[PDB]
């Protein structure tokens, strides 16, 4: 360093103007820094002004790693020299690591360093279209580090007028620049990688309400009401046909009357189900691996799969009606209105109660696999001490047998533990086999399974719906979010990047037409946007 | 409804109708019958057990599988979700 | 510490059980009585419930195990006061 680099490197303004008076030459040290580059690593936004009118050419020129003056502002956090470089007119030249100035601003994690260069007024939008090597894209980048920076971004996405807030004339601008970023064409990318991080603070924003709002009113609400309906006419012809079924199962074998009502119902169902099974050939084409993963895809093939056993005897020349068909019509039906559930949960009111029940049964999935083992452990103490008793009362024939002592151990933490009839009336008349120890076992056993595991469940199962009314409103944005990404997942692309919009101009003064009732409906009974 | 109609498949065509698979020889029977058991009595050994091992259940492992899928879910589940709110 | 820690003496009562579960396969006839069906009825159900003990450490389901030898300790504590009433 000469004293040029060490007066400016403290930011004596005084000291720098004297030598530059008195013609001290410029030269780099032994890093490959001049005056300025040093001068900006401290914070010192006074001497950066005095050298850049002096000599211009010093701005934007590299040191032997490759960083100008912007990056080694940004490597130790000073935000008011990144403001002052970048309106002087840095570069944004890339590292000899290929590594840009905003990228180790969102990798030392310095959120006032990064808040400085994409709310700078006249540059914000170049240096959100980088696109670097280790970050694709900025957007998708600063919500998953840094989400308070990106919520200034979005404020400045909202240009209002200046023309009284009162007047025929105020336009109030949205602009959704930001929220389609193209680098496959995933459907809503900055707003997918919201939900999945979970950043409640960024999709209630006035920008984000305005996106969904624009795709709500175009398309999104035509196509929830037309999967429904759909639905409903499977759901309801396949309660006709197993009713239908119970008034018609005469005898000789057993074999039904083909009448002409369970004949029209046997062929609704077989046309509704190839309709709707080369739609899942469609959706298998791109999407091998997540049949694994996802659940209601796997659900709806025991369903399909089980309606065409249950209407085969409807087509063979006798009715051939056996124990294979009443399993097969029960599960038809049984599934048929469990999977109605899952398309109630997107409704206004009562929408939130099947999140309640969907988010405690995954719970009691694992606690019922790790409780599990005390269900073994007893229906197999039970099954040595029960099971042997000399005359078999029918009370006793359920322990005769080691997968019928685990449905009864089972059934009996739920109350009817039969102690007068199985305990009581076997042992004052000589019949239980082993005594004192039968009322060992059954004594730790109401100790532990009908009291403390049923509490457990209980204490668990509220704990479960304390923790969907504290974040009700991450669970409803995460439905619209995932509505309209798997809808536009399925159209077609020509009418479909010609309906969106790049900005959205709102007149907040003039006479509104007032709502259509088809419109008015479809705004109670659907969880959209328009709540705010 | 969703089990009130699959217990009516399974337990009404009872080739000799004891006075306890009476309550399911019927569409508003079973959903009355369906819903005054998941308040505690299930009535396993009555009509699950002893009409097995006499060979009277007309659909026998499936009778023991949407049984053991309701005690999961309607008097477990259901009833610590009205405990809950 | 073996008055004051509970799983060893879990496991001698464990011990003790299986052994005498297995003498009747070691005498010339079987002598099967009813001495022989409470060890093995012990032995049986000490054998899985001391399986719990080893699930405590699991990564997503191990916390449910502790949330249910926590409110054992309570319920003992429960159990012998309100040991009046019954």
């Amino acid at each position: 360093m000469t004293p040029l680099h060490i007066s400016s490197q403290q930011g004596h303004t005084r000291v720098v103007q004297l030598l530059l008076n008195r013609g001290a030459l410029l030269h780099r040290d032994h890093t490959g820094r001049n005056p300025l580059q040093l001068a900006a690593m401290s914070g010192y936004t006074e001497t950066i002004e005095l050298l850049h009118s002096v000599h211009s050419h010093l701005l934007d020129q590299v040191d032997k790693d490759g960083n100008t003056a912007l990056h080694l502002a940004t490597m130790e956090n000073k935000p008011h020299a990144i403001s002052v470089l970048m309106s002087m007119g840095c570069k944004l030249v890339y590292n000899v690591l290929d590594m840009s100035a905003i990228d180790y601003a969102i990798y030392y994690k310095y959120p006032e360093a990064a808040l400085a260069m994409v709310t700078h007024e006249e540059r914000a939008n170049e240096v959100m279209a980088l696109r670097s090597d280790k970050h694709p894209c900025v957007t998708l980048a600063l919500i998953a580090s840094m989400p308070k920076v990106f919520e200034a971004v979005q404020d400045k996405c909202i240009t209002k007028a200046n023309c009284k807030k009162d007047s025929k004339s105020f336009y109030i601008k949205y602009s959704f620049a930001f929220l389609q970023c193209p680098f496959s064409p995933i459907p809503l990318p900055a707003l997918n990688t919201m939900v999945t991080h979970g950043r409640v603070e960024l999709l209630a924003h006035p920008l984000s309400q305005k996106y969904l709002q624009m795709k709500w009113n175009s398309y999104g609400k035509y196509f929830h009401l037309a999967n429904l309906l759909i639905y409903s006419i499977f759901l309801v012809f396949v309660t006709i046909y197993s009713s239908l079924m119970m008034n018609n199962i005469e005898l000789k074998e057993e074999r039904i009357n083909r009448t002409t009502a369970i004949l029209f119902c046997a062929v609704v169902i077989v046309v509704y189900i190839l309709l709707n099974s080369m739609r899942e050939l469609i959706q298998i084409y791109q999407q091998k691996l997540h049949y694994i993963l996802e659940t209601v895809n796997l659900i709806s093939w025991v369903l399909y799969i089980s309606a065409l056993v249950m209407v085969t005897p409807a087509f063979q020349p006798d009715g051939g009606i056996n124990t294979i068909h009443y399993s097969a019509a029960s599960i038809a039906v049984f599934l048929s209105w469990f999977r109605l559930l899952l398309f109630l949960q997107r409704f206004d009111q009562v929408g939130i109660y099947v999140v309640m029940f969907l988010e405690i049964l995954q719970t009691l999935i694992k606690v019922l696999m790790v409780f599990s083992i005390l269900i073994i452990a007893f229906g197999l103490a039970f099954y040595i001490l029960l099971s042997k008793i000399i005359d078999p009362q029918p009370n006793h024939l359920s322990f005769s047998n080691i997968p019928m002592s685990l449905l009864r151990t089972f059934s009996m933490m739920l109350g009817e533990l039969d102690f007068v009839g199985t305990y009581v009336n076997t042992y004052y008349r000589d019949q239980l086999k082993v005594p004192m120890t039968s009322f060992l076992i059954l004594s730790v056993f109401m100790i532990l399974m009908p009291i403390l595991l049923m509490n457990l469940l209980i204490g668990l199962a509220v704990g479960d719906i304390e923790s969907v009314r504290r974040n009700a409103q991450l669970k409803r944005l995460a439905m619209q979010v995932v509505l309209h990404t798997e809808l536009e997942r399925k159209l077609p692309h020509v009418w479909l990047q010609r309906v969106d919009k790049m900005e959205l101009i709102e007149y907040p003064n003039e006479t509104k037409c007032k709502l259509g009732f088809c419109d008015f409906i479809l705004r109670k009974w659907f969880s959209n946007p328009f709540t705010e």
